């Protein structure tokens, strides 16, 4: 893809985090084929002397005693000499991958998790605005994880993102309202996070534990750790966290109607391990947030649609109550503009344009019509940045940053064209987005930026986006004209 940031194969880095152990077994005899270099931590023996051995001769008696439920369920609690561990199974590269990580220590964890689930599934939760929904999600995730800072991060259209809501302990700094470059979470990371919706970095300073051997022998490349809970993350990102002053990180993908909408990101100033089952409990909260957002967004759409139908009905009542069509539209200007949330409208009903509200002058409208008549757009054309595709009005963002035009005839140049002014947006970037990384000379290593301090810019010449209800209202108004 675009940048070198996009090319690092983060699922093939060949390392795991030091708090866990990984063992990959092959074939009917379950012969050990890949093992983490720290595996004496739970095997009692030097791991390289166990490659090739069958599983019953490798694993502790305690784990073997749980093999049946492990195989059947893919996840069991095992009590080892080192303490309680969560054992996890998944498949990768034709191997059965066993991961062990420290298990949840609080017996009441799930009871606590059900309580915070209540806050987010409540009778009419999200009734103070979706902002209160986002805040509740940040608060409950922080309560359940104990992380110092929890942020709701939304991806915008160009895949840069912004923090919409933040929950943090007293005294902490935060990132509320700040924007971050798309390269902060590159394309292959976004792809992985769409398929694997949870990731924990327990200690941003710890060194990775390598796998032995360093390739899957049948493949000649490292074991695919795409679905591994212990996967050590990109070194560049660990440097990013260090530059942020973050010692531990945990994030959850927000998947809303199938697409990666954002993340809930958690930061801790010191190392912090969250158990597998506590992370899965937090995943319920994030799934609930996504459901609540969808329910409220669709509710808003349905309400907006009803308002547009009502406007069309009120205009039909106004019509035929006397006067020509032109007289009615002039008198009902406010309703005609509200159909599409516009500031002005031009009607070309056969002669010169009828200009209602704030529009460009007659000359500029007539020139725009002659251009629209050449364009390919079936029945409706819309843009929120007219100046990029129609230079004659590019300096006129005071009245025509956005347009929504509908055809009123097959071949003839008869249109209704609604206009919108620009909405300037002053945004704070977390660091200078003109320097989103610090590459070494030669451009072969790359480091993250050193500074996340606010850097201000104002986005101009773009209107509010045209909503689905705006487009439907315009289609429905065509029949009246
Ligand atoms: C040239 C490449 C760069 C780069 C690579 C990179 N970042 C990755 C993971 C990642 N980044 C973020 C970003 C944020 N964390 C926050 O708190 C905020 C806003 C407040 C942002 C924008 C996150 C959340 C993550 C996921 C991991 C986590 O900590 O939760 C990855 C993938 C790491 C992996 O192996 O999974 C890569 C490759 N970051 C850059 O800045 C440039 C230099």
């Amino acid at each position: 893809d675009l940048s070198q940031c996009d090319r690092e194969p983060i699922h093939l880095l060949g390392g795991i985090q030091s708090h866990g152990v990984l063992l990959a077994f092959r074939g009917p005899d379950r012969l050990l084929e890949v093992v983490s270099a720290n595996a004496q931590a739970l095997l009692g023996r030097p791991p390289e002397t166990l490659l090739g051995q069958p599983v019953g001769r490798v694993l502790p008696a305690e784990v073997l005693a749980q093999w049946e439920p492990l195989v059947a369920r893919g996840s069991v609690r095992v009590v080892l000499p080192a303490g309680a561990y969560r054992a996890l199974l998944h498949e990768s590269d034709g191997l059965t991958v066993l991961e062990l990580e420290p298990a949840e220590l609080q017996p009441g964890m799930e009871e606590t998790a059900l309580e915070v689930v209540r806050r987010l599934v409540s009778p009419l939760a999200g009734v103070k605005g979706t902002q209160a929904l986002l805040q509740t999600a940040a608060d409950t995730v922080r309560a359940l994880t104990g992380f110092d800072r929890v942020m709701v991060y939304r991806f915008d259209a160009d895949w840069h993102g912004e923090v919409l809501a933040e929950s943090k302990r007293g005294g902490m700094d935060g990132f509320l309202g700040m924007h971050f470059p798309a390269t902060d979470i590159p394309v292959q990371a976004r792809a992985l996070y769409t398929r694997n919706p949870l990731r924990l970095i327990a200690d941003a300073r710890a060194r990775p534990v390598p796998l032995l051997p360093p390739v899957v022998p049948a493949l000649g490349r490292p074991l695919d750790l795409s679905n591994s809970a212990l996967r050590s993350v990109s070194p560049v990102h660990l440097e990013y966290l260090r530059n942020m002053g973050v010692g531990a990180s945990f994030s959850l993908s927000l998947l809303k109607e199938g697409v990666l909408w954002g993340l809930i990101a958690c930061h801790h100033l010191e190392p912090l391990h969250i158990s597998h089952e506590r992370r899965r409990a937090c995943e319920v909260l994030t799934q609930l947030l996504a459901l609540q957002l969808s329910a409220e967004e669709r509710a808003a759409e349905a309400s907006e649609d009803a308002h547009r139908a009502a406007l069309l009905g009120q205009l039909a009542t106004a019509m035929g109550e006397g006067g020509t069509l032109e007289e009615v539209l002039e008198k009902e200007s406010e309703r005609v503009l509200a159909l599409t949330g516009a500031a002005g409208v031009a009607l070309l009903l056969g002669e010169e344009p009828l200009l209602v509200g704030c529009t460009p002058a007659q000359d500029e409208v007539e020139a725009l019509v002659a251009w629209l008549a050449t364009q390919p757009f079936q029945t409706s054309f819309h843009t929120d940045r007219l100046g990029t595709v129609y230079p004659p009005l590019a300096a006129r963002a005071d009245v025509a940053a956005g347009i929504l035009a509908v055809r009123l005839a097959p071949a003839a140049a008869r249109f209704a064209i609604w206009f919108r002014p620009e909405v300037a947006r002053t945004i704070s970037w977390a660091g200078n987005p003109r320097k989103p990384a610090e590459p070494e000379p030669g451009h072969q290593r790359l480091h993250p930026r050193g500074s996340f301090q606010a850097w201000e810019e104002t986005v101009r010449d773009t209107s509010l986006p045209w909503k689905r209800a705006d487009l439907g209202a315009a289609e429905g108004f065509r029949g009246a004209l």
